[PDB]
């Protein structure tokens, strides 16, 4: 990798920001977080008016798709029922809001945004790789910010192994030779024994070999987008000012070297 | 099919709507043209706040992307050039911008939308196609307008076989069995002769038989969908309240029937 | 009343 | 006045658009009518891309806040009662509402619009109209399109004597020494005779001395403001394309003219 | 006031929260500060489908639209003069620029809002006085979140005395008989030496920013009790609710 | 019931 | 050259 | 001048 110690991490010059599903969606499920959503569309903003190039992979569009159809579906009894949800549905509700919300709060700095949907089958075609990947360089080279989603809508891939927006975000960010691989998970990073026991200390430099041999999808992702060059930082979404301090090389989260 | 005459059309339960993509972009290329868009919107939501169960099949996502693509292009370079586009991303770009117009002007509305991205080998998979339109009708059920286009920001189609946004929409009213396809085109109906000669009169009634032996997607696709049980009436998106016209019954166009 | 009783929770917020 | 016959139109340098209340709602009442609302959005954005200077006068904002406030009082009653409102709160709700869909459409064609919004006792004070009259030339000579209206929420005026929003855009466009007035009503031009009667031909142009002898408020506002420079036109707002045929100069609507 | 103790607060039925103008844009002045906005409309629109009757007395109007005017001034210059601000017109666009953004992020939760526009004068006027406070009730009674102004565009009022969005902000919240108010100012609360000295103590109980401290103790003699915090600071209004020693808290 | 049959119709839909 | 240098930066852009 | 005249348009905005 490029990238040893996390001093260096400053002249990152190539990011992939991945946001989890538990990053966008409230604990209560009574709509969006505008908090951490905005929060982090506000640093990532920050960082494209900056010179780098930033590019999200979003998720969690079933999960606010399942909200606005409970909704309606809610809204669509009898009178007499009241008085005593598939998942693709879910994630074409969910695409076509998510998509909004981000045009609107990206808009609000300038900025302009793309919506990339990819599956399972497109990354086996060499010929529609290339393409995709020549698609990606022509969209970050003319400062746009691609949004890269599954296209849960008409073939989700949970029904390297492509299975989750995880192994995604590695593969892209190990084609497009990114230089850094922020995983926005909801837990503060990578402990050693899980947080309900006695010594659950944080991890803060996961050293590859020993403990490769001692949140699975996520370690399997990050140390395979590792032996590629990427070196990747999990963090917590839900901290205040997280891009701008793993940047700044203040110590945050767990960081995937040597 | 199921409406012979004009007058039968107030009785179409389930539509299909396909936009042109003259009917969506401006002549001048500096804009969409909110004239006919918001006017389209407008007819839809009235005529599905009626009861009727709307589907809109959109297109022009690459001319809107071209139009993005070159500002953003213009806007990037040195003072000392200013004084003296891929289809793939200009579909991205396109697509995202229009559908967060399209959720705006349908909220405006109390209206709610999704958007389902389709390709050509998505209806060759006997399992991807009965999920899609088991999917389609899950969204028409819950009162929600589904948006169909085809995926043009990874795998573009132009490079019944699905040739189209037109054959793509043949085949989805066929398949959902809906009752009326409106072709939106940007030309006032079907002539006779091409409009510039002498005796391009417009035929307000495709018969059948002898019309077929004596545009050519549109025809084709069109006498397709006739052949399954649609009525396809195909009217110049350039008028004023052309789908509230259509289905009110008057004179508006070409009717393929029988 | 059998039928302000029989309408959806959209027809009848119209 | 500068311009006597119609065919000088083009020419008009500083227009104000004065957008009438039937213009904006619908007749049914179920909401905005997108389709003129986005027409005239168009039209005033690609004639102020072209150099002109335009600023609207909207209305308006008592219907739509009516609207709004009756849904949320029928979305408040007790299940037991929907088994078997005030000006001043409607036009809070409708003016915010409304400026919240001209940015959205405005912003559509790359325009920045501004919100003015002005009293009865703000055109006494001789400190207050100067200062206002001068925001408005500092607002346009920085290609921004102002839209004023009446404070309706805390102050309205129907509770040159400004008493509505005609005398309103009458004395701006007549202060800002603007080249031509259109009121965008809702009625095809002005007539001899009212339209219910055998004799309701319609007047191409209004010849100060003897029509004067022989709608009165537009009329009264547009006389005034002809007196003191400015050439009034008024057309129909529910036709397509309004604004750029009169500027056009084919024949449209009632030209006050000496 | 009803409230003396800060457990109380978790019944304050009637709120009134007033964001700051440094809550709103960035310190260095290149568009809105995203995440502060949203985390407290996120706050209010879950404070507000909760039951209680949030009333925001927003401010910033006039920086935003600086910030607006600046960028439509450089892109209007020759090609030669780029080789080598009105308060009045800030405060048009800024203000229609910041109620566009409330209302998405507010209809992002089925809230809804309105705008309504007070200047100095309308306070002078019993009747234009008492039909605005009956226009306010009306509007709380119907679960919509009214955002108070001044109106900045037309006479802005700096050039009780209503001398700012803070004044307005107590006199409207005593008028309503509002039960809390929320000053969400950008310093942490009430010093008893200013920050920059040996001595600069959080005082977390006012015993009975001078603008604020006036306006403050004025409201509190009316019946009001209010609540000076910190708004960069993450989910300020949900631990003020939840009586969590947070801010300062002027009471008796 | 009669708890059912007296919630504000902005309840019931939530 | 002399046209092109006394433009507006917005009509350059379009 | 010569580092003023080599800037994208873009940042001459800013
Ligand atoms: N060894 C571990 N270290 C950290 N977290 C763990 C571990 N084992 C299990 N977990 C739990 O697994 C969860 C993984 O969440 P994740 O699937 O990344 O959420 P999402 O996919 O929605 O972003 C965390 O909430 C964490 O509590
Ligand atoms: N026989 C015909 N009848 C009508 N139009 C024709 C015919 N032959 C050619 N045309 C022309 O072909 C064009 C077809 O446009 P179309 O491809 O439908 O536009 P879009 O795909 O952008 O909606 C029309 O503009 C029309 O002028
Ligand atoms: N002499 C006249 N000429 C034209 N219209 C008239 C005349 N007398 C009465 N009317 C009617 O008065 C109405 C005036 O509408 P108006 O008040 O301008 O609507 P708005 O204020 O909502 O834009 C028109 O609908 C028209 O039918
Ligand atoms: N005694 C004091 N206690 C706290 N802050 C003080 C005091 N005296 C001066 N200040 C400073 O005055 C400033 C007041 O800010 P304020 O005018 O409320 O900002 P705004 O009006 O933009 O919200 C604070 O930034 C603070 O640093
Ligand atoms: N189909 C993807 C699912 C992604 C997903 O849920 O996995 P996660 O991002 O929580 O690890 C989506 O659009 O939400
Ligand atoms: N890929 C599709 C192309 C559709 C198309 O251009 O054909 P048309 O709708 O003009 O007949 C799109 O999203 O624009
Ligand atoms: N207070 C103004 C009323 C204007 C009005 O209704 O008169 P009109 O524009 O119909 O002639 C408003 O905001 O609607
Ligand atoms: N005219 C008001 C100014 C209010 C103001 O700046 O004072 P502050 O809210 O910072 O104490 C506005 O719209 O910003
Ligand atoms: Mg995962
Ligand atoms: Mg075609
Ligand atoms: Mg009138
Ligand atoms: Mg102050």
């Amino acid at each position: 990798p490029t990238f040893t110690e996390r001093s260096q991490l400053k002249y990152a010059r190539r990011l992939v920001v991945k946001l989890g599903s538990a990053v966008i969606t409230r604990e209560d499920n009574h709509g969006l977080a505008l908090g951490r959503l905005a929060s982090i569309v506000e640093q990532v903003a920050e960082c494209h008016l900056e010179g780098r190039e930033v590019m999200m992979v979003t998720s969690g569009a079933v999960a606010f798709g399942k909200q606005k159809l409970a909704q309606e579906l809610l809204m669509s009894l009898s009178m007499r029922e009241t008085l005593n949800l598939e998942p693709r549905a879910a994630a074409a509700v969910g695409q076509s809001g998510l998509m909004s919300l981000y045009d609107a709060m990206f808009a609000q700095y300038g900025v302009k945004i793309a919506q990339v949907l990819v599956t399972k089958p497109d990354f086996y075609n060499e010929e529609t790789r290339n393409n995709l990947f020549c698609t990606l360089s022509e969209l970050i080279s003319l400062n746009i910010v691609p949004i890269i989603n599954t296209n849960d809508a008409v073939s989700p891939p949970m029904f390297i192994p492509i299975k989750d927006n995880d192994s995604l975000s590695a593969m892209l960010a190990a084609e497009v030779q990114a230089d850094l691989l922020i995983l926005m998970s909801d837990v503060d990073g990578i402990y050693n024994k899980p947080p309900w026991e006695d010594g659950a200390k944080l991890m803060h430099t996961y050293t590859s070999d020993d403990s490769n041999s001692i949140m699975d999808s996520k370690v399997k992702a990050a140390t395979w987008a590792l032996d590629r060059g990427v070196s990747v930082v999990i963090c917590n979404g839900m901290q205040e000012k997280a891009i701008k301090t793993i940047i700044g090389g203040r110590k945050v989260g767990t960081f995937f070297t040597e």
